[PDB]
C-alpha cells in the first residue's frame, strides 16, 4: 500500500504519488528528492503483455496493471538511491550518498544464541505493536477509496507486522465482481505462478528493512527454519522462539510465549466478499497452532524430508509452461509444493512450503491468514534461501519466467502486488549477496 503522503484527496486526484524529500523551499519543492540529485517523478511502467485465460475481468480489480488503477506516477530514484522518496538506499547500499556496502547473514534460528534468540522473538513482537512509519491501508476498494463524502480517505494506520500480514492477503483476496454475486477466486497474485518467490522475496527484504529501522540495528537479520527435517514435531515451537502447544488448549500458544497474546488481522473474508471491503487494522482472535494435527489429511501431518530439497535443487528450469500449480518439472512449482521434489505434477501432492505451511493445521495455514503466525516469517527465508541456492546454481537463468500468458500478477514485468515502490520480478530474480545484502549461512544435502 501506499506512504501516508500519497493516501490524501489530493494526491489520489492528481494521480501523482511523489512525495518531498527535504522540502526546504515550500511543499512540492523537493519531489522525489530532485533538488539533489537523488531522483525524478516520473511516468509509471505497468507491465501490459496479455495473461493467462483464467483470469476473465479485465478491468475489474484493482491489481490489474498495479499501480495504474491508483497512480500513474511515481518517484524513480538515480543511481543506488532508493525508497518512495528517493530518500533512502537500495539493498545492500547504506549511508547519506548510498556508496557503503553491507551484507547481513540470514542463519538457522536455532543456531542463535540465547540473547540472539531472545532478541529476535521481541523484535517481532515489537513489529507487531509498532505502528508502520511510512504506509497505511486501504480499508476500501478504488470505487469507495475517498469515503463516503468523497473527502475522506479511507486508510487506516497499521503496524510494521501486520502490514506484512495484509499485503500477502491483499496479493491473494478474491476479486469483488458486486453486492449479490459471488466474488471470484481463480485468481492470485502472490501464489501458483512464478512471481511466488520473487514476491515473497521481496515481502522479507521489505519486512527485515521495516525492522532494522525500527530496531535501528542496521544489521538485524530474518532468521529461517529449516522445516525440511522429516519430523513430526514443530521444532521451533518453544517458548524460547515461536511459542509451544498450550495446555489449556491443543489448537492455542503456550501463554509462556508473547505470540499467545497476538491478535490476527483479515479474518472477516465473509465481510469482505460480500461488502466488497477489505482488511482492516482492527485486529480479532488469536493465533491458532496445530502442529501435524490434520488428522482429516494425513499428507500434511509430516514435514518435508531432507532429500525433498535436494531433489527440488535439480530442477534446471525456473518454470514451465502453464506457469501454474499445475506446471511440472517448474522450479518454482516444486519448492512451491504443488508438484512432487522431483517436478512431477499430481493434483493430490503438497511438498516442501505448501506442505510446511499446511502441517501447522491452523492460521499458518490458511491462504488469506498466514502471515499472522510469525512462524511464516522463519517458513519463508528457508524458501527464499532454497530460491537463493538455485539462482547461484543456475545463473539467475530468468529466460523461463514468462513475459506474457502468466496467471494475472505473475508476468515478469508485473509489479508485485501490492508493493510499494513498484518493484517487478525481474528486480528481485537476482543472486542475494551481490545485488540484495543479504546471504544465508546454510549448508545443503547432496
Ligand atoms: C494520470 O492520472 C491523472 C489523474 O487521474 C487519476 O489517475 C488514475 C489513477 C485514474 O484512477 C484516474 O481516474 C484518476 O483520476 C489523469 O488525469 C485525469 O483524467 C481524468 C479522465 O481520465 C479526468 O476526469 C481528470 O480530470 C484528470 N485529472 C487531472 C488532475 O487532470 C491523467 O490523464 C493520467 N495520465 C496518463 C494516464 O497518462
Ligand atoms: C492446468 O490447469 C488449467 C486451468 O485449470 C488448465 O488450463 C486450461 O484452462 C482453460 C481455461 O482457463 C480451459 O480451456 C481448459 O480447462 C484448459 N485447457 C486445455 C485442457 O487445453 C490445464 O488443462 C491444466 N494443465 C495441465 C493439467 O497440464
Ligand atoms: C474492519 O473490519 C471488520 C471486519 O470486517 C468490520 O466489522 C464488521 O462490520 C460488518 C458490517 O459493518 C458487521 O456485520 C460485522 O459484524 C463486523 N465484524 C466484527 C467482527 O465486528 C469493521 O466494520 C471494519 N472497520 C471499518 C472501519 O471498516
Ligand atoms: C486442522 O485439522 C482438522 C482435522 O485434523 C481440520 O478439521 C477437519 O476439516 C475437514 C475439512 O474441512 C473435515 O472434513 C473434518 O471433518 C474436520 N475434522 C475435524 C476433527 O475437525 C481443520 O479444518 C484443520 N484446520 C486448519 C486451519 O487446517
Ligand atoms: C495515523 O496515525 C497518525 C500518527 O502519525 C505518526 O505515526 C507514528 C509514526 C507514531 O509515531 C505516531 O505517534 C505519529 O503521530 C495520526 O496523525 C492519524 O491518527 C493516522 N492517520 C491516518 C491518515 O489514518
Ligand atoms: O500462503 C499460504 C497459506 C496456506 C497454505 C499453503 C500455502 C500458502 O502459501
Ligand atoms: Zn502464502
Ligand atoms: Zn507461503
Amino acid at each position: 500500500q501506499f506512504p501516508r503522503q500519497c493516501a490524501t484527496v489530493e494526491a489520489l486526484r492528481s494521480g501523482m504519488c511523489c512525495p518531498d524529500l527535504s522540502p526546504v523551499s515550500g511543499p512540492g519543492t523537493d519531489r522525489c528528492g530532485s533538488s539533489s540529485g537523488r531522483g525524478r517523478c516520473e511516468a509509471v511502467t505497468a507491465d501490459s503483455r496479455p495473461h493467462s485465460p483464467q483470469y476473465p475481468h479485465d478491468g475489474r480489480d484493482d491489481r490489474e496493471v498495479w499501480p495504474l488503477r491508483f497512480f500513474n506516477r511515481t518517484c524513480h530514484c538515480n543511481g543506488n538511491f532508493s525508497g518512495h522518496n528517493c530518500g533512502t538506499c537500495r539493498p545492500g547500499w547504506r549511508g547519506a550518498a548510498c556508496d557503503q556496502r553491507v551484507l547481513i547473514v540470514r542463519r538457522n534460528l536455532l543456531d542463535l544464541s540465547k540473547e540472539e534468540k531472545n532478541h529476535f522473538v521481541r523484535a517481532l513482537d515489537m513489529a507487531k505493536r509498532t505502528t508502520h512509519p511510512l504506509f497505511v491501508i486501504a480499508t476500501r476498494r478504488s470505487e469507495e477509496i475517498l469515503g463516503p463524502d468523497g473527502n475522506t480517505p479511507q486508510f487506516e494506520n497499521i503496524s510494521i507486522y501486520n502490514y506484512f500480514v495484509w499485503t500477502h492477503y491483499y496479493s491473494v483476496k478474491k476479486t469483488f465482481l458486486g453486492v449479490g454475486q459471488e466474488s471470484f477466486g481463480e485468481v492470485d497474485f502472490s501464489h501458483e505462478g512464478p512471481a511466488f518467490l520473487t514476491w515473497h522475496r521481496y515481502h522479507l527484504l521489505r519486512l527485515e528493512k521495516d525492522m532494522q529501522e525500527m530496531l535501528q540495528e542496521p544489521s538485524f537479520s530474518l532468521p529461517y527454519w529449516n522445516f525440511a527435517t522429516g519430523k513430526n514435531v514443530c521444532d521451533i515451537c518453544t517458548d524460547d522462539l515461536m511459542g509451544s502447544r498450550s495446555n489449556f488448549d491443543s489448537t492455542l500458544i503456550s501463554p509462556n510465549s508473547v505470540f499467545s497474546q497476538w491478535r490476527v488481522v483479515c479474518d472477516s473474508l465473509e465481510d469482505y466478499d460480500t461488502l466488497g471491503t477489505l482488511c482492516n487494522s482492527t485486529e480479532d482472535g488469536p493465533i491458532r497452532r496445530n502442529p501435524a494435527g490434520n488428522v482429516a489429511r494425513p499428507m500434511v501431518q509430516r514435514l518435508p524430508e531432507p532429500q525433498d530439497v535436494a531433489q527440488c535443487l535439480e530442477v534446471g528450469l525456473f518454470d514451465t509452461p502453464p506457469f501454474y500449480s499445475n506446471s511440472t518439472n517448474s522450479f518454482r512449482n516444486t519448492v512451491e509444493g504443488y508438484s512432487d521434489p522431483t517436478g512431477k505434477y499430481d493434483p493430490a501432492v503438497r511438498s516442501l512450503h505448501n506442505l510446511a505451511h499446511l502441517f501447522l493445521n491452523g492460521t499458518g495455514g490458511q491462504t488469506h491468514l498466514s502471515p499472522n503466525d510469525p512462524i511464516f516469517v522463519l517458513l519463508h527465508t528457508f524458501t527464499d534461501a532454497v530460491f537463493d541456492e538455485w539462482l547461484r546454481r543456475y545463473n539467475a537463468d530468468i529466460s523461463t519466467f514468462p513475459l506474457e500468458n502468466a496467471p494475472i500478477g505473475h508476468n515478469r514485468q508485473y509489479n508485485m502486488v501490492p508493493f510499494w515502490p513498484p518493484v517487478t520480478n525481474t528486480e528481485m530474480f537476482v543472486t542475494a549477496p551481490d545485488n540484495l545484502g543479504y546471504t544465508y549461512e546454510i549448508q545443503w544435502p547432496s
